[PDB]
């Protein structure tokens, strides 16, 4: 027999187990294959990798000590081979390379999850690949129909806060889903009528889907590094689709994105408006709001689910000094987090 | 007439108010005296390039190619004229070349003052110099008695807290000064029985001091960037010696500094342990205070005019994965400030 789900759905399957989209990934990060193949990838080698992140954090901060900078940073290229040519591999001595590299390694962690739900579980030959995966993501992802308001919403949200700056593409919905995680209704329970909830978008890398569909988004291990990632420790979502749809890291090659919209459980919100590393948060404050110059309109916001979808226009909010140009809302805990609908997109880019 | 006043204090006077200090204070800072002068240094100039350095800030966290942030760079060369040897203008770049042109600017700031001080004012062959130029100061310094208990209660905090990590060097009192500036303690009256409030370290270079004892302290301007500084704009603090006495940046050939003691009402503390930089706190809080990896024995603290006097020895806190070595404790709000003590002191190397 064959695969008798929906169309779409199989395409969908079929994107996030990718192997050449895997080996590729890591090919555009600049890494040996012949040293470290895909199979001899590992969890523990990247919680190493991490850790090296740690130290060189601690190592700026903590003292002047730039010799052993350099021999931890030798040390991270020796742990993950890399083969750049005839280059120079970028010196980790500062927060940019330190930021660059756990970002790969967010991505890399995705990739094992991937291939080992790949290789995990069991053989069946009698069925088809694509219902096997679909077995093993643990979630039952629908088919929105594009006449259904809920899509005309989604379409009136993405339609709206493609922001002016990131001229570089343009956005189309070509595949919406409403996916339900198994377990998630019960986890977010305890978050479901604290007040503050909206409606926000994750955008990632094709291939991390596999595991951000089985065990969905999950905050950074304890290896990590919180100076890493700009306000610590949490999960990340912005109001703005463009925003997000960067962080699809889409390509000429790979023009196809998924980006996400999640019921995230805000409340009170940490306004703030630079870098501020953190694990945990002050007692009061449920998760962090960075403020941006433009955002979405607050007068056209409206009410699915009863849950807040600022679909307005970018709009400048008159925000007095900040680094960052758009909003963008973070938590702390996996289970504020509840997810809604996954979005195939379309990037054309312009010449 | 010759002065009233007593040696220490003549000798106190005269150093901070040396110009020859001040001219060689901003030569270390890489200023060119022939286009930016000390006369020719005004409120605004400074203020200007603040703004410059916050415009560089986004430039840097947005990863601004090193053709696009040029302009910047120079821009705020244009600004604040500097002497390169013969070099090409060193490229601002990242956060430390902020964070070092921020703490510049803080002296540019401070040392502005000492000269529009000592030429702000009117003259007189008759009166002494030190006596007119201790009149701009509007501090009531006193000399402490080497023998009452607050002097031996001084000599130990300074005795015990001297940190292993800084011992290059070692200090010694020379003079102590009690010191209450006008109007100050009206300041503190809402704070003066707020709960936990501690007598704490300030070290600063020589020359800044004279600005210090007439504005009393401040936190950076509105024009500044808050990611110049690891906890935001605000007032430092530490309850080690050694860490404060670090910056009075002192040398060979400039083996005097002055460091203060002032009372502070931490109250309810907003503990950290990585670099968070807001110009806000969250509601409730009052004080930051950093979490070192080292502190002074919790059980060898004393009372002295009803104020946490922290002079234990040093133990390790028992904090994981912090970017402190020892506390350091910042305040946003000059009201919970309270100058007491001021102290000169040698800084015997080992060279
Ligand atoms: C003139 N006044 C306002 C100086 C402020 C105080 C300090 C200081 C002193 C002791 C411990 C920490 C800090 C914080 C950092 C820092 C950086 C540069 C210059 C001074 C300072």
């Amino acid at each position: 027999m064959k695969s008798k789900l929906p169309k779409p759905v199989q395409d969908l399957i079929k994107m996030i187990f990718d192997v050449e989209s895997m080996k590729k990934a890591m090919v555009e990060y600049e890494i040996d294959l012949q040293k470290m193949p895909l199979g001899k990838l590992s969890k523990r080698q990247i919680q190493a990798a991490y850790s090296i992140l740690s130290e060189v954090q601690q190592a700026v901060s903590q003292g002047s000590s730039d010799s052993q900078i350099l021999d931890l940073s030798n040390r991270f290229y020796t742990l993950i081979p890399h083969d750049f040519g005839m280059k120079k591999p970028p010196l980790l001595n500062n927060a940019d390379s330190v930021q660059a590299k756990v970002e790969m390694l967010d991505n890399l962690l995705d990739i094992e999850v991937a291939y080992s739900l790949l290789r995990g579980g069991s053989d069946d030959s009698s069925k088809d690949p694509i219902d096997v995966n679909y077995e093993k993501l643990k979630t039952d992802i629908k088919v929105v129909d594009r006449d259904s308001e809920e899509a005309e919403i989604i379409r009136k949200y993405v339609k709206n806060t493609h922001a002016t700056t990131h001229n570089a593409y343009d956005l189309e919905v070509i595949d919406i889903f409403k996916i339900e995680r198994e377990g998630e209704c019960q986890r977010y329970k305890p978050f479901k009528q604290l007040h503050n909830r909206r409606l926000l978008w994750h955008g990632s890398r094709t291939t991390n889907f596999a595991g951000i569909l089985s065990q969905g988004l999950r905050i950074a291990p304890p290896e990590a590094p919180v100076t890493g990632y700009m306000f610590g420790k949490g999960i990340y979502f912005a109001d703005m689709v463009s925003k997000s749809a960067n962080y699809c890291h889409t390509s000429q090659g790979d023009p196809i994105g998924l980006i996400l919209l999640g019921e995230v459980a805000l409340g009170n919100m940490y306004e703030l408006k630079h870098a501020s590393h953190i694990s945990k948060l002050p007692k009061g404050k449920h998760s962090v709001k960075g403020l941006g110059k433009t955002t979405p309109d607050p007068s056209a916001n409206i009410s699915l689910d009863g849950v807040d979808v600022p679909l307005g226009t970018g709009i400048s909010s008159g925000v007095n000094d900040t680094s960052l140009l758009y909003n963008e809302y973070i938590v702390y805990d996996i289970a504020q987090v509840n997810l809604k609908y996954l979005l195939k997109l379309k990037f054309n880019f312009k010449t």
